[PDB]
């Protein structure tokens, strides 16, 4: 089980497992006298004839007209209704229980005053596995996605329960849950706030943190590949700049290739170059050091590592906050009217993830030029075509197909967070576009993994033709792993299943993503 | 005078401050034997017959070519004039000034082997006043920028002293200074590492956080223009989101506006309409809660704020670090071949400031669009035009200055950290284009500038017209200065020369820039 209590924040590693794999909710005793006690406080405030936004005023572009009390339900209901205009394909289940998540995350902290009641029918509905359909296209950062939610709570709309998407009524009547009654506030604390970019923002990070780990071992195996010298990465010389992400890349992989003999010591190196010295100027077959998508690996990766550490806290306070409006402090049992629903941090760290996935892309698609070109391999065979080239063409058109996903990739990078449009009368007059910032970096995750597949595939053919007797242990592992999908290649055969292959099993931990 | 001492980080604000200034380099003895010891080690490896690249190797294309360290001067000098092939307008003072003091700065540390006759060299060169000229474009991410102070350095190209341009040699000359002669190493040590984007990107960061600091009181001002409510500012709702720089942001506002009768007391909104309450729907002048440009205010600029820290954290640790290779480990005397000459952290720091400069001008943009148009400015005549409306324009042609600039901005956010283009046979196959990067910062904080006087000049003219008497304290100030290059203005007048007088006097601190 997720287990939510009071005060304890939720990690993104728990909600990014909690989402993949269906774990149910279970809460803390205080978390349900929290959510309550909001509920309570809320209602005293409607006796003391308080002005509350969504409670006895209507909403967006009728924020000035006011509504009575009597007439909450039909409000609340017309709300969830009227801004339920998402369109597109639905999101994949795993999206969808990672936004309901956050949403029961967000109410959990008791200062958005929905009743105690659907506070559980809310997690019960997860619990059970209804998945509403929520269209993916749409919204300004997320009532859209999270009225499709709503609406789904309510016995409306459309869901997939049990492999089936069926009407909201019949999803509830199955999994044995009545639909919600809404009163005052209770739509739009369900649906005004940031859970669905960050639901998707969230797997977004398990998955590339993941994929970052896995690519320094991928990196690893291309070292050794290539025959690249290791000294360049030795701590000592990274701890003359003081980036951490950059001394933690060259650390690990100058560990990785500790017991490596493919990858290659420097001082060796070295010795041949000064044995050729004659005192003229003249060309050597050796060179001291290499070109930089071996030897800047650090000062390349570090600052992707260092701005997932940004992204990892961003994410993770925006999971753990009260995403809602207004808001009720318990402790003074007062009202505020805010703008904590605006997405504006996820969608400023997802763009900044999106830049991160482009330059990963960048050094793995110039990895593979490496290897292809002969004069750029250190004595590999052109195109890793080592058996009858010419007749054969080896794997050279692999890198038609990752410098096409790079360039197309290159061009999907323009920041969303800047993109604001303005609506609603001007009432939403600067937007965060933060969904649609999420949506765009989950696509270029996808290039990503298929151009990493390459590398990785290219890796393992070259150290097939090396000799694999010198790889490192770490390394030989993820040879291994690779080889159980894809043989070595002596002839030329269609790579599209081989890559989904290793793109779908090595690169995937999160598969509906 | 701007003092070096061993072991004691440099921050931005004082790097900043001695290029706008030009105060003198000092040094601590320590960093003088330092600079010493480094040499004598590489000398001492040079008879240990070592290889290392730019002392018994060439460079570059050529990193595999055996160069005699007898023909060491002669490569040096090849080095600095193949590699200056930079183009278009020449940089100004203060970012050539911060250039080389980023320069002085990484050679300081000790672990570049500089000889310390040039080291002091470079220093005197500075302190008395010779300014390289340095074409703007090309480079990779800083040999093109670095080479032609390098030649000035040796008596070479062409400099600006005492307000002329002349040659290298003249300026050396009148300066009272021996050119450099350039053993082995030490052209590349001159040129090899991030201090042009490194030295422009300081001078960005200090400007931009500035501009921020006041763009906070021009918010403020702003809110008691258009009468928003500050409740929405109250730091205790902020703290229900773990999020510090829109708490920071938050509480500035709050406090700055905590004396101002202008920015109007939510309670007594609400006391308004709960007197208009009588059990039906209807519409009320009054509302609730404001449009996004003013209550969403902390959840945009916090993000702001926050991703300036973590720019003012990479720029901190980029300049204080040893970016040059090979670097020598004076404690083991190990020299290594390394990338810390890669710019990629400062590329992506200032794809970062790009975006956040952007954010800002769409809220300044949006914030525009509020005074214009009466049916969002709540009161104030339309245009704010507030006599002979119709005969007069106004100043509605303002805003076709900002849309348009902003627009252009929004067009010109394409990161620039992706762009990397192969180079030099493949050795040069991964760039950051930092350099790039930090001058497409540099035209869009130009921009931002021009859309902030609007603004300013918009909510000036916003409070004449509510009336003065209940300005804050810090915006009344605010109000005053920009009062002094801008009158209330009662009949149509051209704006652009205002506009310029602003940006110059009260949105700037480095005027080079
Ligand atoms: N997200 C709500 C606005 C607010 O909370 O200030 C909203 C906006 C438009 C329509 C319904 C609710
Ligand atoms: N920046 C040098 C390369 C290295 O240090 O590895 C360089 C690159 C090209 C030409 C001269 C020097």
């Amino acid at each position: 089980s997720f287990h939510i209590s009071s005060g304890k924040d939720i990690s993104l590693e728990e909600i990014a497992r909690a989402a993949r794999d269906h774990q149910p909710v279970t809460l803390h005793d205080e978390v349900v006298n929290r959510v309550t006690r909001s509920r309570s406080i809320l209602e005293s405030m409607v006796s003391d004839e308080r002005v509350i936004y969504g409670v006895n005023t209507s909403m967006g572009g009728f924020v000035n007209y006011i509504v009575p009390i009597a007439k909450a339900s039909e409000l609340q209901n017309n709300l969830i209704n009227a801004v339920a205009t998402n369109v597109g394909k639905y999101f994949d289940d795993t999206t969808v229980r990672a936004t309901m998540l956050a949403r029961i995350v967000s109410l959990s902290r008791g200062n958005s005053a929905i009743s105690i009641v659907n506070f559980k029918k809310l997690i019960e509905i997860y619990n059970q596995g209804i998945v509403p359909c929520i269209p993916e296209k749409g919204s300004l950062g997320d009532l859209g996605p999270l009225a499709a939610i709503a609406l789904v709570c309510t016995g409306q709309w459309k869901a997939r329960y049990q492999g089936e998407q069926m009407s909201g009524a019949m999803a509830l009547e199955k999994a044995g849950i009545s639909p919600m009654e809404l009163s005052f506030k209770e739509g739009l604390a369900l649906i005004n706030g940031t859970s669905a970019m960050v639901g998707l923002g969230v797997l977004l990070y398990d998955e590339v943190k993941r994929l970052f780990d896995t690519y320094l071992t991928v990196t690893s195996l291309s070292i050794e590949g290539l025959h690249g010298k290791t000294k360049p990465f030795e701590p000592a010389v990274h701890r003359m700049k003081p980036h951490q992400g950059q001394l933690e890349v060259a650390t690990t992989i100058w560990e990785t290739l500790a017991d490596s003999s493919l990858a290659v010591n420097e001082h060796e190196v070295e010795k041949l170059i000064a044995e050729e010295m004659d005192g003229l100027v003249k060309a050597s077959n050796h060179q001291i050091e290499d070109a930089y998508s071996i030897r800047c690996t650090p000062q390349i990766l570090g600052p992707v590592a260092d701005t997932l550490k940004n992204i990892k806290q961003t994410l993770t306070n925006e999971l753990n906050s009260s995403n809602d409006n207004p808001l009720i402090d318990q402790t003074t049992e007062e009202v505020f009217h805010n703008g904590h629903f605006h997405g504006q941090y996820v969608s400023m760290a997802m763009d900044h993830l999106n830049i991160a996935l482009v330059t990963m892309m960048n050094l793995a698609n110039r990895r593979i030029d490496r290897f292809m070109d002969k004069s750029n391999s250190n004595g590999l065979p052109p195109f890793l075509c080592a058996e009858n080239a010419g007749l054969r063409l080896g794997l050279m058109g692999g890198q038609f197909m990752t410098a096409s996903i790079t360039a197309e990739s290159r061009a999907s990078c323009m920041p969303m967070s800047i993109q604001s449009l303005s609506t609603t009368g001007d009432f939403q007059d600067i937007v965060s576009f933060g969904l649609v910032a999420a949506r765009r970096v989950r696509e270029q995750l996808k290039n990503l993994k298929y151009v990493f597949s390459f590398e990785l595939l290219c890796a393992c053919q070259a150290v097939d033709i090396r000799g694999t007797a010198g790889l490192s242990k770490r390394t030989r592992a993820l040879y291994d792993k690779t080889r159980t999908l894809v043989p070595y290649l002596e002839e030329d055969k269609t790579i599209s299943d081989y890559i989904e292959s290793i793109a779908q099993t090595v690169l995937t931990k999160n598969s509906d993503i």
